[PDB]
């Protein structure tokens, strides 16, 4: 079997992209955030304490006749930019796209950190990364991918992340028409729980690649892109006026600047990001500073291919034995 959905940006930077998903019997519709960078499917719920909730849609359990309450089980996470949530698990029905999952869990927030609560347009997130990151205990729990993966015509989903546009997620099949080229693969790690790979290079606008081993992630549930320090600070020099502000916590840029583009490898291949799609706009309404969407790694201890990278490229996450991420122009 297949799925397809269409994923939408949040707003008008892409801070982030939102997904219609199905849970319950009947169907309660819910728009969450895919992350390929975290392993638990988290809702706001009927449970969650109502201070915390300012706009969601919730799901409630006790209207879905497919809902059994996961005797004892619960779940805390924290995420990488000091978020967090907490609650109790269910398991139930949920459908992305056309694609059926019974018995999934389904993690019902209790209590939010403050940063999901004044983000009304996402309704829970959806963990993409490989199951060993799961946080519920005493028993660790599968993601929709992992469950998924016996029915799927092919273990894999792409990613097709539009630029201030619509996109689109699927599950089992790859997309020829949605891409240009060819698809370049390169091996994962999943030493960490991470879709880690190791890309082979970069180069600021028209320069000269650079041949450098970067380490990172794929993940659709960071924003920007944040590569380490001497990259980050070779792009930024090309940058007219450009400086790293301790204030506000990144390199910022003169808004009436434009930008170069910036190019990754693929093993030989490479994407290019476009110049705009590094400008997240004004850091406060009416400023002429700008805030820089390649960002420095170093306090993060990490490097992260966020949303910034993936929506320049087709993305394939094949989940196979031996898993693969695919790369190609679009
Ligand atoms: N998108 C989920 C996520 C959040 C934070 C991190 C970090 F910061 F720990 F690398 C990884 C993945
Ligand atoms: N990387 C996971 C993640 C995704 C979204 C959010 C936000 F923006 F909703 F707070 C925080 C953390």
């Amino acid at each position: 079997s297949t799925g397809s959905a269409t994923t939408t940006p949040i707003d008008s930077l892409d801070d982030a992209y939102i997904t219609p998903v199905q849970i319950g019997t009947p169907a309660q519709t819910l728009n969450l955030d895919f992350d390929t960078g975290s392993s638990d499917l988290w809702v706001f719920s009927s449970e969650t304490t109502a201070s915390e909730v300012d706009g969601q849609t919730i799901y409630t359990p006790s209207k879905s006749t497919t809902a059994k309450l996961l005797s004892g089980a619960t779940w805390s996470i924290s995420y990488g930019d000091g978020s967090s949530s907490s609650g109790d698990v269910y398991t139930d029905t949920v459908s992305v796209g056309g694609l059926t999952v019974t018995g999934q869990a389904v993690e019902s927030a209790k209590k939010v950190s403050s940063s999901f609560t004044e983000d009304s347009t996402i309704d829970g997130l959806l963990g993409l990364a490989f199951s060993t990151l799961n946080t519920v205990s005493p028993t660790q729990q599968k993601t929709f991918f992992d469950n998924a993966k016996a029915s799927l015509d092919s273990p894999v989903f792409t990613a097709d992340l539009g630029y201030h546009a619509p996109g689109t997620y699927n599950f089992g099949f790859i997309d020829t028409t949605a891409y240009t080229g060819s698809i370049t693969y390169t091996a994962v790690s999943t030493k960490q729980g991470f879709w880690e790979w190791t890309s082979t290079g970069y180069a600021v606008g028209s320069g000269t690649f650079k041949s450098t081993s970067i380490d990172g992630i794929a993940d659709t549930g960071t924003t920007l892109l944040y590569l380490p320090a001497t990259v980050v600070s070779a792009y930024w020099a090309q940058v007219s006026g450009a400086k790293s502000s301790s204030s506000v916590g990144g390199y910022v840029f003169p808004c009436s600047a434009t930008l170069p583009s910036f190019t990754f490898g693929v093993g030989s291949a490479r994407i290019v990001i476009p110049g705009d799609y590094i400008d997240f706009g004004p850091i406060s309404t009416g400023s002429s500073s700008c805030f820089g969407g390649i960002q420095s790694s170093a306090g993060i201890g990490i490097n992260i291919f966020g949303d910034v990278a993936l929506k320049a490229a087709f993305v394939v996450f094949n989940g196979a034995t031996t898993p693969t991420l695919g790369f190609a122009s679009k």
